DNA sequence: CCGACGTCGCATCAGC
DNA sequence: GCTGATGCGA
DNA sequence: GTCGG
């Protein structure tokens, strides 16, 4: 569906959402505008009313108004005004800082701290993670070709093997599901020496060598079982260098690797159609295992999973590939 | 009418 | 110093 | 803000 469509509706809504967060702090008012939002995004008509949104699922009352109103005027009052308070854009702008959430968007422009260059005038009220952030909000608000995705694929999986032959790395995420474009790199991690039933090193070990082959540049955060970091292609030769991405390792259990890497892998949109399945026929998938119920709904132990068709046959539907799992 | 709206790892703060 | 809460991103 | 018990 193209944007010329309902776009401005859309991208109304999406503004209305993102204030939601960031300046009102009602992150249930957020999620129901963009929810609105994607279901007029999928509505394959030019919407001439708010009564005829109003019977998509997600708009009701106070949405099929605003609707009225974008339609009649071409603009929304309370839009409009919002848009030019300096203190509520600053708030939500400062957001877009990786690190820099609605509370302490609020706090910077609390005390006069504003906009990037505010920010890059006041490095020690930055914790570790909003001074990254910063470094490259450029670079992170970049998509990556799925070339280069491949790229970074080619050295993650490389030197995991390189510090154990016996590691499984899976990069997940709309990669897997074969998008032309990602936002960042989901690496998922296991090793046939962890367990759930059951060492502290397995995760840093990896980090490490992708530090030393100097692949990841800096860390967010970093722990036991996960790792959150930047991470950057060497540079061509004498060509323009790459832009720092976004990766994130985490290790799982090899006994619940492969309902994390079916859940990492999506679309949240399948993911939700697939456990709905799945609830019906007597069993209850999350992120990390699959268990029966049940005839009162009591919840049995996780059952024996050693690959993504596994779950599958559990629930009895044919296996489907990646790319088919947009819903 | 009114509660749900996933859940959790890590960093860091608030309180003792 | 330890314990639990909070902010943040996913 | 929306949905539903
Ligand atoms: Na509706
Ligand atoms: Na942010």
């Amino acid at each position: 569906p193209q944007e010329t469509l309902n776009g401005g509706i859309t991208d109304m809504l999406t503004e209305l959402a993102n204030f939601e967060k960031n300046v009102s702090q009602a992150i249930h008012k957020y999620n129901a505008y963009r929810k609105a939002a994607s279901v007029i995004a999928k509505y394959p008509h030019k919407i001439k009313s708010g009564a005829e949104a109003k019977k998509l699922p997600g708009v009701g009352t106070k949405i099929a108004e605003k609707i009225d109103e974008f339609l009649a005027t071409g603009k929304l009052r309370k839009l409009e005004k919002i848009r030019q308070d300096d203190t509520s854009s600053s708030i939500n702008f400062l957001t877009r800082v990786s690190g820099i959430g609605p509370s302490a968007a609020r706090k910077f422009v609390d005390e006069g701290i504003k906009t990037l260059e505010d920010l890059r005038k006041n490095e020690d009220k930055l914790n570790h993670h909003q001074r990254i952030g910063l470094k490259y909000f450029g670079d992170f608000e970049k998509r990556i070709p799925r070339e280069e995705m491949l790229q970074m694929q080619d050295i993650v999986l490389n030197e995991v093997k390189k510090v154990d032959s016996e590691y499984i790395a899976t990069v997940c995420g709309s990669f897997r599901r074969g998008a032309e474009s990602s936002g960042d790199m989901d690496v998922l991690l296991t090793h046939p020496s962890f367990t759930s039933e059951s060492q502290p090193k397995l995760l840093h070990q990896v980090v490490e060598q992708l530090q030393k082959v100097h692949f990841i540049t800096d860390t967010l955060s970093k722990g036991e079982t996960k790792f959150m970091g930047v991470c950057q292609l060497p540079s061509k030769n004498d060509e323009k260098e790459y832009p720092h991405r976004r990766i994130d390792i985490r290790l799982i259990p090899k006994d619940q690797y492969y309902c994390g890497v079916l859940y990492f892998t999506g679309s949240d949109i399948f993911n939700k159609n697939m456990r709905a399945h799945a609830l019906e026929k007597g069993f209850t998938i999350n992120e990390y295992t699959i268990r029966p119920l049940g005839v009162t709904g009591v919840a049995g132990e996780p059952l024996p999973v050693d690959s993504e068709k596994d779950i599958f046959d559990y629930i009895q539907w044919k296996y489907r590939e990646p790319k088919d799992r947009s819903e």
